[PDB]
């Protein structure tokens, strides 16, 4: 007898499941960065998103909201509460601290790792099956921390890691050599942040190794000088931070992808963080990237790069380093 | 080793059930057009293709799984066999005879009656839970006699309806007015043919009414021939297969439109064929046009659109032509 | 033998002129987010920034270069200096003075003169044949104050007036109705904000009128009270700049909508804000919003909807109030 | 009185030139999925169509037509006559001979030739600005001939080439891997069809070279045989035609790829088809696939592969029998 009612005559009984449900937790510049781009890939059916800052996070979901009209994310939901949350193919991480200009990712270490004490067992609760994706700093440390916390097995905890550093470096290679970014290629693994690997020897444009053409490639015999291109990836989230305050859309965007492989199963290979003892030379459990085939159940093969001999001394100290660190904290 | 196994290490003991899962039934001209279109719009992790001709079954298959590197569809399969159909989420029917130049649609039924009585028991015992979008000419009889064989309650049995002859009318009309179609509105209701029914009394620019402006829209005594646009859409078919022989390009859109809406869940308002007995001043259980909200369990809900006089005249019409064609039935 | 040389051979010498451009002008959070969304639905080939905070408007730009892989959009640029700006076919305009408390609404908008008294003149030299897009606020004074110092004929100054007010009309009408805003049909016409109309005889799901069944909308005794709905509507963004400091996200998608239609000159009508001396009974140069034909020249045609003369009156009294504050700058 | 003049105020008029035209040449199945694929890919604000089959080709304009609200690019024309054909930035040669009942080459070769000396002509007559792509068979020697009906500069004269043959290959590549083809490289090179050549040093996953992986790879001798993937790649369409009748969709998707870096200015490298006259030793006015960087001007660099004495031996070779078929045709 509503104005509705007049309108549309009804016919079936209204029960929900989402089908494709991403959560995002933390709805600052990254969360929010995640958030738009996920929206504007058609990614999910289904968006929601917690923070434990209340107007904030209200305030952002109806900005998101309002613009229904231009995307096709038919739904879009949030609270304090993980109920929201449940249900979800994969619950992208994104809260906590982050640095201030001139701090170290690790000083954040225990900020944060106190955070996930508290989110990680009520999300794994309302989405036990999920794919969780985490990108809090810092992020190998912090993907460890989400494994041990949610018990989950290893091919669904999955760290973003160096899949930025590695999207830096093909953008840096392109704008030298005068092509899109899309036909650079080139990998950098281990940790993100201060002591990622370029790995020299697999960098090419159609399939003409660098290297082998150029055999100083990335050594200090270099009168090109290809680390700085390294150490340039190395530098840019302090740079970027000293100039803007924070880093926000290039992740976002890679997050998306990320997301997309999962949400599509497309199985393309990514450098992104997991458990890797067993692997590359590595005892303990650390999570450090290598290219990773990424899919609808989280990462189901490692590529096994080839690497050099102080490649894998690199790789070797970063367990080394996650490992001291680590052992100390308690769950 | 294998090459393979010395390149990748597996983790992960593969194990694939097919989450968003798309079949086609008939890969003729509709049948690849929609493939071509639910390819291109990313809807599907997975596509299956049935049909009887086993070689061309097999070569559009290849053709499409090389396109490949240019897609996000990771599984494409097809087979003779329904098994390779199992866990569809919509499973499209494509199937069977089409007009030569200057036959009607209702002349094809007997043909596709029995070629339905074959195809659409198979179709349920592999997908019971899917939805059945129906293609093949009679649409609408054709429609319900997927509706009876498989046993589906009826929100989950669509036709394609007048969704087509609807997006004709908006094209030609913005051609007429000069402005997109997106942004001219209008609906051709009922049979899916020579007896679809314009609702003048609702098109319009931007809320603003036509007839209203201009009273005479729709009847033959109009200076500038209004009527004459909806003769267009109903002759359409029979143009474009006289001139190209068949019609493709722009059911296959038509449908990736309704497929987007069903497995997204938009909740659009589509014009397509469903059981409308007990609704619009009809009692007889016949399938046709009406405005019909389209998301993941099919349709749920029906806008009721005031028609006139003779406007909701021509509908029972419409809707006993089909009646008459359809009681008299052996399956 | 340097190594771009030694792998890629240049059989051509480059006098780059981009080809679809667009630049953004203001980096904030709304101007930022017209950009992540334009980039978002490759709408350009590249992408100019102006702001004169230097370190912001430097971090951000590689914060989205940094982003590339993943974009389709091969070159963004930045500067102070609008001769970065050069050649574009729309420019938006997202700058404004930093807000001046308990002063009088008519300093305010005389400083954003001052601030366009420059922008305007730079940006039309150096590109002569573009279209602006005024997004600040008061955006329909701004929209008047862009026409005037630019000199440009009217088709090709647009403000984006009353664009998201009509988009959000449409999200709160599909919740309320329990269908996507896509099939909701609604226009909110005149100023931009608090003065705003919505035009009820134009709301409507697939052609019917939702005036004539319920024929009490948009009433003060309308017990079904959907002034509701249009109050929410121009509530709108108080609410959301209490809970998270200002508006971003539904502004930057519903821009670059209209960013769409002028780049691949759809012709869509859309509720913004254009001079409209000589329709809708106006007699001064004022800017509202009607329903507009937005295509790759702008603005090329007004659809005249039918007001009821109440409706007329809020215009009318509008363009007098605008036209009193214009009236009153020095220019 | 009109109903058009009753509902919009005419704000301006008809300065029409469209601004990212495409004309597609010939309307068989590959003509017609280039066409489809632009289409989806939103590529152009025009795309006309020409063939000398009048009807056929007036249908399939229509069927495209009717799909216009499903699509965004609003103007879609069609023709005989090369005037609808105006302004293009990029037109598509898909038009030749069907070929008989095997006459000799020569007498394949020149009778495209003949057809070519009527089209080329003609499109250059009518857009002598635009960038040419044929993909019509011979395609080689056939965008030779277009280079030299035409006079354009060489960069703006690009051939198909092997880029679907790569394509095929990376597909092949990642199904015996269990990645997506996004993931594999590896590149053909030289003479479209069986003279092609696979370049097995550097082809990879995540930058780790195969061959040094698996020395015997693209040996006969080869356990694996992956040879016989190279192999699969050129019979690709002979085992098609065999079995569906022709080839269309994945070649439809190849060309929209192009056309994407074309239009959009990406700068990718594309395994393409190019004059390449001072490259790998070659020696006379010829065309081979090379890795290509592609913009908004056609082909302006080219990559230098580090080829096998052996493979430039294949390339020299294939460069000979060009010439002694062209330094023979009648233009
Ligand atoms: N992995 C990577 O490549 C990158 C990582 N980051 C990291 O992302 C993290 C977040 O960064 P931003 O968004 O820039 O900072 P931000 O400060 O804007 O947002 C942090 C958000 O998380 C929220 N939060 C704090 N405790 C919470 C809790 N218990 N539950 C829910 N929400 C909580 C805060 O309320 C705030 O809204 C930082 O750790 C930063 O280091 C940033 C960029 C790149
Ligand atoms: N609803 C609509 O608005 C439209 C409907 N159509 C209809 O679509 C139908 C298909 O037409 P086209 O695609 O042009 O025909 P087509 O003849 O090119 O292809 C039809 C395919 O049906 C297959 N087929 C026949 N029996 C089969 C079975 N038991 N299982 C699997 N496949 C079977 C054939 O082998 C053939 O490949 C026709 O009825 C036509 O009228 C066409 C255009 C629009
Ligand atoms: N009409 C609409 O729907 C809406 C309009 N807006 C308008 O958009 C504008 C942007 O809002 P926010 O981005 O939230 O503000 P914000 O203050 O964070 O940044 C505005 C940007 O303009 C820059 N700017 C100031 N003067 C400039 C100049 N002379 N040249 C170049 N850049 C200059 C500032 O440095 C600042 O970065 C505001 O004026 C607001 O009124 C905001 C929301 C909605
Ligand atoms: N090399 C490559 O990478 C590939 C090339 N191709 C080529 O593309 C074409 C594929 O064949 P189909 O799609 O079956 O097309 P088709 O050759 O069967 O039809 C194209 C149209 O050309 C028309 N035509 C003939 N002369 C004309 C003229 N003077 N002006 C305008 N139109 C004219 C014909 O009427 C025909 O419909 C072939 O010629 C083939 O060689 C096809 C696949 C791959």
């Amino acid at each position: 007898a509503a104005l509705k009612d007049q309108l549309i005559h009804n016919l079936l009984k209204e029960e929900h499941v989402p089908q494709n449900k991403i959560t995002v937790v933390g709805v600052g510049a990254v969360g929010m960065a995640c958030a738009i781009s996920i929206l504007m890939k058609d990614l999910a059916d289904e968006l929601a998103l917690v923070d434990v800052m209340e107007d904030k996070l209200k305030g952002e979901m109806m900005d998101l909201q309002h613009g229904s009209l231009f995307l096709r994310t038919p739904k879009i939901v949030s609270g304090k509460d993980y109920s929201v949350t449940a249900n979800s193919k994969l619950v992208i991480i994104t809260a906590g601290a982050r640095q201030q200009e001139g701090e170290s990712r690790l000083n954040l270490v225990q900020r944060n790792v106190n955070i996930f004490k508290f989110i990680i067992p009520n999300v794994v609760k309302y989405s036990p099956h999920c794919k969780l994706l985490v990108v809090s700093n810092p992020v190998d440390i912090l993907t460890y921390v989400a494994w041990k916390i949610s018990g989950f097995p290893k091919n669904r905890v999955i760290g973003s890691g160096c899949n930025l550093d590695s999207a830096r470096f093909r953008y840096l290679m392109g704008e030298r050599l005068g092509v899109h970014a899309l036909s650079c290629h080139g990998w950098i693994l281990g940790e993100h942040g201060d002591s990622s690997v370029p790995v020299w020897s697999g960098m090419n444009v159609a399939g003409v190794s660098l290297k082998t053409l150029h055999p100083e490639l990335g050594t200090d015999a270099d009168k090109e000088q290809w680390k700085q291109v390294h150490k340039q990836v190395v530098d840019s989230a302090y740079e970027v931070i000293k100039l803007k305050g924070y880093t926000t859309w290039a992740i976002g965007l890679s997050v998306a992808d990320l997301a997309e492989s999962i949400m599509k199963n497309l199985r393309r290979v990514h450098p992104i963080s997991t458990m890797l003892k067993g692997l590359y030379g590595i005892k303990e459990d650390v999570f450090l990237s290598v290219p990773c085939v990424l899919g609808q159940n989280g990462i189901s093969d490692v590529v096994k790069v080839t690497l050099t001999s102080e490649e894998e001394a690199h790789l070797k100290k970063s367990a080394d380093t996650l490992w001291g660190i680590q052992k100390e904290l308690q769950f």
